[PDB]
Order: structure tokens, then C-alpha cells, then sequence
């Protein structure tokens, strides 16, 4: 029954004392217990926990990142919350404080003495040095960045700096013999405050800090008018306009632990009660977010409202978020590397057959596109979220989540629709596709009204054509959320494998991977679903009219198909009517949005431009399609895009997810969520807040 005490990793004599007072205040409270291990730095604290020598340490963004790097695998368990001047947050602005009349503009920093909180943290280093990178003249990765900055500022006070090799980086540090440049509250200038003083005492001319710092020691407006903000555009404004003025915005500091056996469950209890037993003015016997006049920021960041518990799928990268990981990694990749990465495009494949495919496209384009894959649509969405990946094709069903995660649909898949297949596609308004209800005419007693407890084949859950529309419908008639209970059994990969919904699925040829949601599941997607009913594994196939068409009457030359015939298939129609496969126009459940590639709005454009190129060299009329590669072709296997894709088009202004899918569906979908919820939709829920 008992569960251990949280080992908290301190960093200087200061921290312990504080940690101390906490542990005891804690027990005096009859709350989960604590303890303090003792090392010398945040970087150290990391390793310690790594080797289960301890369990937690509140970390800076910059440090979180390192903490997540391979060997250690640390996770932002909890997040602090601060000022904002109004509505509380987990994001903070990174600035530059200089004394009125110092003159120099941010682009002029060469020659100035500068202050820094410590090595590698956001506000003081990560953000700043990257900004000024364009004036460093530093070979890149091969040549130590320390020497750069070293030689960029006349001298300075860099905590954790390797002042032996680059003494200039700790010159300014006012610290005793070895306390000098120490990487803890033993160095007076270490930390936000730290830096501010380093500027206040005239040591430096520019401090890189937290947006609240200044107000965090200048209680009197007057004093506050003595200083300013170096805005990235080259002007200077007042300390309280960080809002416009700032080098960057960066995510909150966080309580980190182990990828595995972190004891998350003990940590969060500790902090939760802590907010509650000694946070914002609750008692007077102790104060979490209160530190000595000697040193600030002990254990947590001073005057932090409190914490928020991060959801678990969140692993650092993500926590950070794109914008930050790129630049952070940017300070350790060559310019070349850099510009390289900016000009290309990494596509995110789901499943092997696809990666293969992405591999082709790669070699065919001469690397203008490269590849990033994984086992689940979710998965490739995250990757874009993290920045290992730029983009991929989504179906409206994933559009919705992607959109929830802040991504935007760039180009649309436009079928060789029918009117006039001239370069109309490009401008042609995406006209949609019909999700139909399919079964064996053979089996006619059957209707839409009959599907209670029968066999169903779904292309994928969380997808439109199949899942979304029908279940949504069924949701409208059953008044109940037990999706697995409706059809006797089912085939719908990405469902819980030990459920009926993944009952009728066949895993790859060697029957492995039952229910995964990708092409190995021979019953996955459009085709796979049509066959699941074809091989009669089930009775009702939720798919697109077109679907049937593509594999019957000798279309797909695959055995299971081969002798399939249009006439053999009937459409269930919303009024109990059944029709042949052609009357779809009047025999469908509804109209689905065409699929849509997507990425971070950021690259929105460049994404568009090279794909447009790629599509002029390899899609519908690809001068080289039947020749050395066809982007839009994949052996009735739908690799990357639908096999009938004429091309990809302009969204006719639909630029926000809602716009593209439209209110209704969107609403249709948000209704279902009342039934269920996914991991990533949740994740984002907290990140985008
Ligand atoms: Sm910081
Ligand atoms: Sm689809």
C-alpha cells in the first residue's frame, strides 16, 4: 500500500534550505512527504534523476530540452503558471533590458557588455544568441558557439560558462573565488534577477530576461522609467510594453521526471497539495513561491501562481512546440543545414507501403522532398507538431484534429471530376465525395433499418466516409455511445484491438498487426474496407460510391476483387431505399469534404510552391508519370493520396479548418466527442490553450 517520497534535486546551498523548510512544513501539514538530494546544477540535477538518484527538478525550457535528449529522457510532468498582467499563462516573453541613454540598438550589440541568467536557458541565451546569430560570424557547429558570443560581447557574466576557455563569458560575474561564474545561486548574477542586477550595478548594458523581472524588483514606477526594451526591429520602448517588445515568447518552466518509472503520481500529488498548503497567500507558515532577498527563484519561479499537470503523451519536443525546437536545434546545426531544412519539405507517411512510396518520390525529386513516417495518422500529426515533419494528407476526420492542433489545410485533392478536365483542377472548386452504404444485393432483406447487431467494415475510425458520418447518424438514432455495441462485430482498425470493432480484421498477410490503422491491415481504408465486405467477412461497408467502381468489373486486378461486379452491389439509402451502385447521387448518407494536405501555417506557402512543382512533374499529366514515377498512382492501394487524384488545389479561401470542413460536420463531430475522446485532441487542448 505505501508509496515513497519525492526526491527533490537542489542546486545550491540556497535551494536546500528552502527545500528543507518545505519538507518539514509538509510533514507538519500531514501531506505526502518530501526529501532533498544535493548537487551543484540544473544540468547535474538532470543526470541524477536520470540515474534514479532522485526524482524531480523544476526546469527551464532550455533545460527541459536537454533533459529530453536521448540518454536521459526526462519529461515535463508539471508546469508553473505566472503573471501575464491579466490572464494567467504557461508562456512568457523573452526580452532585453538596457538603461535609457545607452543608445545601441539590438542590431548593434557588438562591443557591449551583456548579462545572462545562465548557459542554455531561454530568456538569457537560447532566444538571444539565436537572434543575434546573424551578426556572430561563427562557422557554425564545428566551431564552438561559446567562443562566438565570447568574442561578440566585450566580456559578460554567463552562468555555467566555461570561463576557463572563454573567461570573457564570466568576466562580469561578481562571485567570490570559485563562486565566480558558478552555475547556481552562488553566483549573484545567476538567474533573471541575477542578470538584472548585473545590469543595474552598471556591470553590463544589456540584460536578457523574463518579462516581469524588471517589475519584479522595481516596485516603483519611477525607478522603472530609468530602463527600456531593445525591440527586434531596432527601436527602444518602455519596460511595460514587452507585449510588443520582445525577442521571443517561450513556454513555462516545468517539473521534470522519468520517461519510465518517474513516479509522476507522487510528484503531482506533492505539488498539488503544495499549491494548496503554501501557494498564493494560503498560510504564512511557509510560502512556495517565496525566496530570500539573498537569492531569488528557489525551487520554483518566484510569484508563480502554481502548476498545471501536463498530460502524458506530451514528451518534451512537443511541450516546447515547433517554434522553439527549430531555433534551439538551430544553434547546433550549420547555416547550410539550416537554410537546407527551410527550403525542403519532409512528408509524413503512415505505414510501410507508404514510406516506400515516400522514398520513391524522394529519389524522383532529387531530395526536394524527404521523408518521416510512423504507425498512426495521429502520429504523423504530432511529428508536424514537433517539426520532424512538415506535412501530409489528411481526411476531413483528421483535418478536424489537425485543425484542433492549430494546423491549416493548404492544398486540396481534386478528383478527375467531370465537367471539363482541363487545367481546371487547379482552380476547380473541390466538389466533394459521397459516402454510401454498401452491401451484397444478394443480401436484400437488409436495409439501413436493419443494421442492428450485424457485421460492419470501416475504413478507419475517426475517418469521414466510414466512421464519422455513419456512427454520427447512428448516434442520432440510438441515444447511446457504445459504438462497439451496435454492430455484432466489426472491422475498423485503430479501434481497441480487444474489441468487437477490431473483430473481423485480418492483420497483414501473415496475420500480424491486427487492427493497426494503416495499409498493412489488409482491411484498412477505402479498398480494404470494400473487400472486407467482398470477402464477406461482413455485410455493410461504409465507403465512397466511387470505391466499388474502382475494384469491380476487372478494375483492381487483385484475386479477391477480379471477378467482382457492380451489379453485385447495392446502396442503402436513408429512407430504407436500396439502389444499384450508380444511383449514389440520390442514395448516400451525405457529402464528404475532399481530403486536404496540411502543415503549420508558417510554411503554408513554401509547402504549396514545391508541391505545385512536384505536381507539375508527376501527377495527372505528369510529363513523367507513366514514366519514372506517378505521384497520384498506387496499385489500388491509395499511397499518399487517393488513386483517382487529378491534382491538388486552392482551397477557394477556405483557409481555416472550420471553413474547409464547414460548421455542420464540425458540429456533427464535436457532438460525437461527447461519446469519445482521443489522446492528441486532448494534448493539443492543453498546448493551444
Ligand atoms: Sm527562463
Ligand atoms: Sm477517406
Amino acid at each position: 500500500a505505501p508509496r515513497k517520497s519525492v526526491r527533490w534535486c537542489t542546486i545550491s546551498p540556497a535551494e536546500a534550505a528552502k527545500c528543507a523548510k518545505f519538507q518539514r512544513n509538509m510533514k507538519k501539514v500531514r501531506g505526502p512527504s518530501v526529501s532533498c538530494i544535493r548537487k551543484t546544477s540544473s544540468f547535474e540535477c538532470i543526470q541524477a534523476i536520470a540515474a534514479n538518484k532522485a526524482d524531480a527538478v523544476t526546469l527551464d525550457g532550455g533545460l527541459v530540452y536537454e533533459a529530453g535528449l536521448h540518454p536521459y529522457k526526462l519529461r515535463p510532468v508539471a508546469a508553473e503558471v505566472y503573471q501575464t498582467r491579466g490572464k494567467p499563462q504557461t508562456r512568457y516573453y523573452a526580452v532585453a533590458v538596457v538603461k535609457k541613454g545607452s543608445g545601441f540598438q539590438l542590431n548593434q550589440l557588438q562591443g557591449v557588455k551583456s548579462c545572462h541568467t545562465g548557459l542554455g536557458r531561454s530568456a538569457g541565451w537560447n532566444i538571444p544568441i539565436g537572434t543575434l546569430r546573424p551578426y556572430l560570424n561563427w562557422t557554425g557547429p564545428p566551431e564552438p558557439l561559446q567562443k562566438a558570443v565570447a568574442n561578440f560581447f566585450s566580456a559578460s557574466c554567463v552562468p555555467c560558462a566555461d570561463g576557463k576557455q572563454y573567461p570573457n563569458l564570466c568576466r562580469l560575474c561578481a562571485g567570490t573565488e570559485a563562486d565566480k561564474c558558478a552555475c547556481s545561486s552562488q553566483e549573484p548574477y545567476f538567474g533573471y534577477s541575477g542578470a538584472f542586477k548585473c545590469l543595474e550595478n552598471g556591470a553590463g548594458d544589456v540584460a536578457f530576461v523574463k518579462d516581469s523581472t524588471v517589475f519584479e524588483n522595481l516596485p516603483d514606477e519611477a525607478e522603472r522609467d530609468k530602463y527600456e526594451l531593445l525591440c527586434p526591429d531596432n527601436t527602444r520602448k518602455p519596460v511595460d510594453a514587452f507585449k510588443e517588445c520582445h525577442l521571443a515568447r517561450v513556454p513555462s518552466h516545468a517539473v521534470v521526471a522519468r520517461s519510465v518509472d518517474g513516479r509522476e503520481d507522487l510528484i503531482w500529488k506533492l505539488l498539488h497539495r503544495a499549491q494548496e498548503e503554501f501557494g498564493r497567500n494560503k498560510s504564512s507558515a511557509f510560502q512556495l513561491f517565496g525566496s530570500t532577498p539573498g537569492e531569488q527563484d528557489l525551487l520554483f519561479k518566484d510569484s508563480a501562481l502554481g502548476f498545471v499537470r501536463i498530460p502524458s503523451q506530451i514528451d518534451s519536443g512537443l511541450y516546447l512546440g515547433a517554434n522553439y525546437l527549430t531555433a534551439t536545434q538551430n544553434l547546433r546545426e550549420t547555416a547550410a543545414e539550416v537554410a537546407a531544412r527551410r527550403e525542403r519539405v519532409v512528408w509524413c507517411a503512415v505505414g510501410p507501403e507508404e514510406e516506400r512510396k515516400c522514398k520513391q518520390w524522394s529519389d524522383v525529386s532529387n531530395r526536394k522532398v524527404a521523408c518521416a513516417s510512423a504507425s498512426t495518422t495521429e502520429e504523423c500529426i504530432a511529428l508536424v507538431l514537433k517539426g520532424e515533419a512538415d506535412a501530409l494528407n489528411l481526411d476531413g476526420g483528421f483535418i478536424y484534429v489537425a485543425g484542433k492542433c492549430g494546423l491549416v489545410p493548404v492544398l486540396a485533392e481534386n478528383q478527375k471530376s467531370q465537367n471539363s478536365n482541363a487545367p481546371d483542377c487547379v482552380h476547380r472548386p473541390p466538389e466533394g465525395y459521397l459516402a454510401v452504404a454498401v452491401v451484397r444485393k444478394s443480401d436484400a432483406d437488409l436495409t439501413w433499418n436493419s443494421l442492428s447487431g450485424k457485421k460492419s467494415c470501416h475504413t478507419g475510425v475517426g475517418r469521414t466516409a466510414a466512421w464519422n458520418i455513419p456512427m454520427g447518424l447512428l448516434f442520432n438514432q440510438t441515444g447511446s455511445c457504445k459504438f462497439d455495441k451496435f454492430f455484432s462485430q466489426s472491422c475498423a482498425p485503430g479501434a481497441d484491438p480487444q474489441s468487437s470493432l477490431c473483430a473481423l480484421c485480418v492483420g497483414n498477410n501473415e496475420n500480424e498487426n491486427k487492427c493497426m490503422p494503416n495499409s498493412e491491415e489488409r482491411y484498412y481504408g477505402y479498398t480494404g474496407a470494400f473487400r472486407c465486405l467482398a470477402e464477406k467477412a461482413g455485410d455493410v461497408a461504409f465507403v465512397k460510391d466511387v470505391t466499388v467502381l474502382q475494384n469491380t468489373d476487372g478494375k483492381n486486378s487483385e484475386p479477391w476483387a477480379k471477378d467482382l461486379k457492380q451489379e453485385d452491389f447495392e446502396l442503402l439509402c436513408l429512407d430504407g431505399t436500396r439502389k444499384p451502385v450508380a444511383e449514389a447521387e440520390s442514395c448516400h448518407l451525405a457529402r464528404a469534404p475532399n481530403h486536404a494536405v496540411v502543415s503549420q501555417s508558417d510554411r503554408a506557402q513554401h509547402l504549396k510552391k514545391v508541391l505545385f512543382l512536384q505536381q507539375d512533374q508527376f501527377g495527372g499529366n505528369g510529363p513523367d508519370c507513366p514514366g519514372k514515377f506517378c505521384l497520384f498512382k498506387s496499385e489500388t492501394k491509395n499511397l499518399l493520396f487517393n488513386d483517382n487524384t487529378e491534382c491538388l488545389a486552392e482551397l477557394q479561401g477556405k483557409t481555416t479548418y472550420e471553413q474547409y470542413l464547414g460548421s455542420e460536420y464540425v458540429t456533427s463531430i464535436t457532438n460525437l466527442r461527447r461519446c469519445s475522446s482521443s489522446p492528441l485532441l486532448e494534448a493539443c487542448a492543453f498546448l493551444r490553450a
